[PDB]
């Protein structure tokens, strides 16, 4: 399918482009500076700016089959990028009539009651920004969404092994986060779902398959 | 009635306490440091912290007839105070079963399409924080709310004269903002309404009265 990536030139974005480069998808990598997009045979760089309005953004999203948001500001522009930019992209997706939307968020983003201790204290502003964007996606859109909520991101080599939905905050390699997102594209039962993850013991495909047991589709 | 104030020790809060000091209301002035609350015969200082959870906040709100939020961070803690703190207070009001809620926001807070030019550019982060809190109040609560949206705040002497709902961004004295909020407490037809203001030509009471002409109550 045709997949549009926002956050293409960030660390997770670059890993995701690498991950998607070996698929049959046509990838459209949004970037403020198109020349900064890493080159792959199935990747086309598209001018895209998080500071744009939803209508400006929507111009680039026509005919896409899915949109993946892996855009962050490294904590340096939380209101503009991680919150407002993310929400404007959701508004843009709806304007462009693109239903499938995958958002990279963070462990416990919708559970402020679990923002406990010095680790969450240090990331409080980040948590607030991500929280409100996730509320918007889950409450104020009609998108076929999936929110993936990893723990701390590491640059260690991908293990291929994760565990999910266990209320655990633990680290995960960026490569495994990217590969999980890649698999979520092909996981229709994850539509309307919020999924937490960390590095663990279960192959990514099998881990996501294990969600079929108790997921219910809302007619 | 019994009115709880959040933001009591800030500049607008102190003006609002002065304004309310000459009413028949019983004022409960929330503050992190109770000793910082200016003293008035009808004002009781109550320990209140924006960093608290909704449930912690709700403990202080029992038996209040109205809650007024005039809390800001002077642009220094927008995610924690102007957005998250404001939203937690709304959640607290509902938990405490207090219906009447008046929020100080800002001109065009719900109209991003009017955030035009260098003035709005400089206040973009503030605008984003206020925008999302206003969306929450208007879309994700069942409160009997009023949002007042003044233009730039000045410390000039109150004129008693304003104009409202004219799509104009212009300055207003803090005293006139405080006195408008005071009048809104007694203006039941402003429930469920968003009202913009600046200094102008119309006495505050008369200006608010002029809203009866076309306001509709949603049964």
């Amino acid at each position: 399918m045709k997949i549009f990536i926002v956050g293409s030139t960030g660390r997770v974005g670059k890993s995701l482009l690498k991950s998607l480069s070996t698929t049959d998808y046509q990838i459209y990598a949004g970037a403020r500076k198109v020349e900064q997009v890493p080159q792959y045979n199935n990747v086309k760089a598209v001018h895209f700016d998080v500071d744009w309005t939803p209508e400006e953004m929507a111009k680039q999203l026509h005919g896409m089959d899915a949109i993946i948001n892996v855009s962050g500001s490294g904590g340096k522009s939380l209101l503009k990028v991680d919150l407002y930019g993310a929400v404007k992209l959701m508004q843009a997706a709806e304007k462009a009539e693109v239903k499938r939307f995958i958002l990279l968020s963070t462990i416990f983003s919708l559970q402020p009651e679990k923002w406990i201790g010095a680790g969450f204290d240090a990331l409080k502003d980040y948590y607030i920004a991500k929280h409100f964007a996730d509320l918007y996606l889950t409450k104020e859109t009609n998108l076929d969404y999936t929110i993936i909520q990893p723990g701390a991101l590491t640059e260690e080599e991908a293990t291929g092994l994760i565990d999910i939905n266990d209320e655990v905050s633990a680290s995960n390699t960026i490569g495994d986060v990217a590969d999980t997102i890649k698999e979520l594209v092909m996981t229709d039962h994850s539509i309307g779902k919020v999924i937490s993850m960390h590095n663990g013991k279960t192959a990514i495909k099998e881990a996501l398959e294990s969600l079929l047991e108790h997921h219910h589709h809302h007619h």
